[PDB]
DNA sequence: TTTT
DNA sequence: TTTTTTT
């Protein structure tokens, strides 16, 4: 047969309603043998109004299609194009029924022969993308598009990275004779047909890159790490200055110090606590302090940091720079948890045959592939969203692992002899033994910005109840003779009756009602914990809140705990001699379900202090119930404290009130713990303006109005960046709107805090030099800020945690004083976060809170200015100095 | 999510 | 003995 032909197919169209709607661009790619041999592309002409929506997205506008044709001009070329083609588009669905009814309103039948759908071929050749939006992936694949949004790009584009997929679909036929019959189950499109003529046109080789198969599964063969060569007798100091001179960077004293520093409480083991608050130094710091303890008496040393930019500058950025200074060539390992790796016990997620779930489908199809990738193993390299994520952490929670598994944790395990370098992120760290043990794999470790510790403690110290999690276990077991577990019992019994089979009599049917009982004993309690959450203080804000509420009984909740869970116990002693595995399956799933209950009955009936959740007020389908099942000053000491004989503590706001004390109080018994600390300063200046009433919320109105005036007059007396950190959601967007109005701010582009790419915002900011401003929340750590000019950040107020933050929710219990001993070194430590950042070129600061004159503690607030240089005045006072700096 |  | 909504 002629090899067949493919019809990558792009439209741009005036909407999403299939009736209501017109292609306004059609272009096609074909492909055939993995190349390009023909395209097409006509702009598309609409009587429409072609709304500004689709305009500043497709770049099409209504003049430029006055001179197009009608759609059923072309429509027999292209018919005559793409009759005999495979259907091929992002999103088929879309695509194909577009084309379909055009071409059915000038009286052509299009019954396409095949289909076939990218967006699946990309979710499996492609499993570890971060998005399978054509736009990014076609980025995240050296693939340049030329313009964004055209269809005669789009369409190449998606041909394109159609014959990388195809290409890389060629690999072993054991294989991909699984994904044959795994493409079957799609129930989607028809692709089988593509792997079954690979499977016939294929060319029989062995590989030795990838390892044996495992079982049937085949994967690549981990690389190990072999001894280091370090051959270093100098001094720290002399490392250090040929680093700093090979590198091309600038000498540092107190950087090197600091390095000095922390060589000398490793090789003693000691326990440190160093606010140090630098630049990009503390990164270089770190690896030569580590290094060298290497070199010196060959221990290792984990570096736990708390973001990933942290994790990587030193990983990607400064290794292969430090690895120039020498044939160095040193060993830094990503090490996370046990749970985070792979088992390769994917067998078993291979062989739930009953799995239907077809997000799934494309998981153990993702699987197969990402597994002959990994050099780690990672599961979250492999980003995981929505229900294939929810199945595959419960698959994990409850697997059973095998005597010889061949597990990519232990790579870590039999591979920590030889990293030098191993880093890790604080969440990690703080897991319990059997969740993570890396206290048994490294001795020493330094956590970097430490002062967030004990925020991941708090949610590595409460266990929760998810309505949705519930609805998906009940999903699992099926409330029908046609669903899942259900459906195979119906067999099971189905085979005693007619097969004969040895199993003693089940009665489904009783299963049946008794699931369904089960089913509405779950709303029931969703019910009583609804009505308090809708009898509680409602927030109406644009940004769905989580309105986590914390005052309510908590007997009626434990009445319908006790209900559910002696039903469950019931259901379960239908089922006692369980040989079979698909009723063990079932009875495993109906006691995890029970443990889940059982865990937070557990928790309630004694006492433990218990909160409510939710994330809509309509939806009643998000209700979570937490309780607080340790505690954190338990959870730091042990798993951190305790087990680790050299401890360093290193961060940029780890000093309160002068005193360490504010942070060893956690540390019960507070054994013996070394302190330690180390031009900006003069070179910053402080504004605390007079003029600004003070913050009152039932007025927000006149206080974000000072702000703008003030933004006004800086914005206008030196147009250098600003920034503006903001606590509050309704003040943020006030001024963000009030910026946006007034004509000073013409020639100026103000940004918002947005979750979704939040760092393209400090993209498009630097992308300008003087023309930005932006209103954060709780931001303030991680920001690094850079221009020509003044430099200028406006604190809001100062960063307090209300009454109502589950944070003091969850901490008010383990603190005698949960103002003076949390919420207040909290707020002192956050405020000296945005301070921090600023200085540098030379800046200023503008604290409207006046809390910090007049209030009995202010006196912790101003200790965190005591370099500084601090004045008080009119907007006239700040106009003069704002004139007086460029001097 | 992922296509206008 | 002092305080208001993100990450
Ligand atoms: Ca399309
Ligand atoms: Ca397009």
């Amino acid at each position: 047969m002629g090899m067949a032909t493919y019809a990558v197919v792009d439209l741009e169209t005036t909407g999403n309603q299939l009736d209501f709607d017109d292609i306004i661009q059609i272009g096609i790619t074909f492909v055939r043998n993995n190349q390009i041999i023909d395209t097409y592309h006509s702009m598309i002409r609409t009587n429409l109004e072609i709304p500004p929506f689709i305009q500043a997205l497709t770049s099409i506008e209504e003049n430029m299609l006055q001179q197009a044709p009608y759609f059923n001009q072309v429509a027999q070329e292209i018919y005559d194009k793409i009759k005999d083609c495979i259907f091929v588009a992002h999103n088929v669905d879309f695509d194909l029924n577009f084309i379909k009814k055009a071409f059915k309103d000038c009286n052509i039948q299009y019954r396409p022969k095949k289909v076939i759908d990218t967006l699946e071929i990309f979710k499996i050749a492609f499993p570890t993308d971060k998005s399978y939006q054509l736009s990014e992936l076609a980025e995240a694949h050296g693939i340049t598009l030329a313009n964004a949004h055209r269809a005669d790009e789009d369409a190449a584009t998606t041909a394109k990275l159609m014959i990388l997929a195809f290409e890389k679909f060629e690999k072993l036929p054991l294989d991909t004779l699984k994904q044959l019959y795994y493409l079957s189950k799609q129930l989607k499109y028809d692709l089988y047909d593509i792997f079954f003529e690979m499977v016939r046109q294929y060319d029989a080789k062995p590989l030795d890159k990838f390892y044996e198969k495992f079982e049937q599964i085949i994967y690549r063969k981990q690389v190990d790490f072999k001894k280091p060569t370090t051959n270093y007798n100098g001094s720290l100091k002399s490392l250090y200055r040929k680093a700093v001179d090979q590198l091309g960077l600038t000498y540092r004293p107190q950087q090197l110090y600091l390095a000095e520093t922390i060589l000398d409480q490793l090789m003693h083991s000691e326990k440190a606590m160093i606010e140090a608050s630098l630049g990009s130094g503390k990164s270089l710091a770190y690896l030569l302090a580590a290094l060298m303890y290497n070199i010196e008496t060959g221990k290792h040393v984990m570096i736990s940091t708390n973001t990933k930019l942290l994790q990587s500058q030193l990983l990607e950025k400064d290794i292969p720079a430090m690895n120039e200074a020498l044939n160095f060539k040193i060993n830094a390992l990503l090490i996370k948890s046990k749970s985070d790796y792979i088992s390769l016990g994917l067998i078993s997620q291979i062989l739930k045959d009953d799995t239907s779930n077809y997000e799934v489908n494309i998981l153990k199809m993702q699987l197969l592939i990402w597994i002959t990738e990994t050099p780690s193993g990672d599961i979250q390299e492999l980003n995981l969203k929505g229900g294939q994520k929810m199945y595959f952490d419960q698959k994990i929670e409850t697997y059973v692992p095998a005597r010889h598994d061949v597990h990519y944790y232990n790579f870590i395990k039999r591979n920590a002899q030889n990293i030098q370098i191993g880093i890790t992120n604080h969440a990690h760290l703080i897991h319990s033994d059997v969740e993570n043990s890396i206290y048994q794999l490294f001795d020493d470790c330094i956590v970097d910005e430490a002062h967030r510790l004990p925020d991941y403690a708090l949610n590595q110290v409460t266990n929760e109840l998810s309505y949705a999690d519930i609805k998906y276990q009940l999903g699992l077991i099926g409330k029908n003779e046609n669903e899942k577990l259900l459906k195979a019992i119906d067999q099971l019994e189905k085979q005693r009756i007619l097969e004969k089979l040895d199993i003693a009599p089940i009665d489904i049917f009783g299963l049946k009602a008794s699931m369904n009982e089960i089913h509405e004993l779950n709303e029931q309690l969703f019910s009583t914990i609804f009505t308090i959450i809708n009898d509680s203080d409602v927030y109406d804000d644009d940004i769905h809140r989580f309105h986590n509420v914390f005052t309510f009984e908590t007997k009626d909740i434990l009445k319908d705990l006790h209900a559910i869970i002696d039903k469950l116990n019931k259901t379960l002693e239908i089922f006692n001699g369980i040989s079979h595995k698909t009723v063990k399956s079932l009875r495993k799933q109906l006691l995890y379900l029970k443990d889940k209950f059982k865990n937070i009955e557990q928790s309630l009936k004694a006492g433990h202090t218990s909160f409510i959740s939710i994330k809509n007020l309509s939806q009643k389908s998000t209700i979570r119930l937490y309780v607080k099942d340790y505690a954190v000053k338990d959870v730091l000491t042990k798993q951190v404290l305790e087990k680790f004989k050299s401890l360093i503590f290193i961060s940029g706001t780890l000093k309160f009130n002068h005193s360490f004390e504010a942070f060893k109080q956690l540390f019960n018994k507070d054994v013996h713990f070394n302190t330690f600390e180390v031009q900006s300063a003069k070179n910053t200046s402080v504004f605390i303006p007079s003029d600004v009433a003070s913050y009152q919320y039932k007025n927000i109105d006149e206080y974000v109005a000072s702000i703008v005036s003030y933004i006004i007059e800086y914005t206008t007396i030196t147009s250098s960046k600003c920034l503006v950190l903001f606590t509050s959601y309704k003040m943020m967007h006030m001024v963000q709107d009030m910026l946006n109005e007034l004509p000073e701010f013409e020639d100026y582009v103000v940004l918002t805090q947005q979750q979704n790419q939040n760092y393209k915002i400090v993209q498009q900011f630097n992308n300008f030099d003087k023309a930005i401003l932006l209103g954060t929340s709780t931001f303030f750590e991680g920001f690094d800020f850079q221009a020509n000019g003044i430099k200028c950040v406006m604190i809001a107020k100062l960063p307090f945690m209300n009454k109502h933050n589950a944070k003091y929710w969850l901490m008010d219990s383990e603190f005698t004083s949960t103002f003076k001993e949390y919420v207040l070194p909290d707020a002192v430590t956050r405020f000296r976060q945005g301070l921090g950042r600023l200085i540098r070129d030379r800046g200023i600061i503008v604290s409207f809170d006046d809390r910090l004159i007049n209030s009995n503690y202010k006196n912790f607030f101003e200790q965190t200015l005591e370099n500084y240089r601090q004045k008080k005045g009119d907007i006239q006072q700040f106009g003069k100095l704002l004139r007086q700096i460029q001097k």
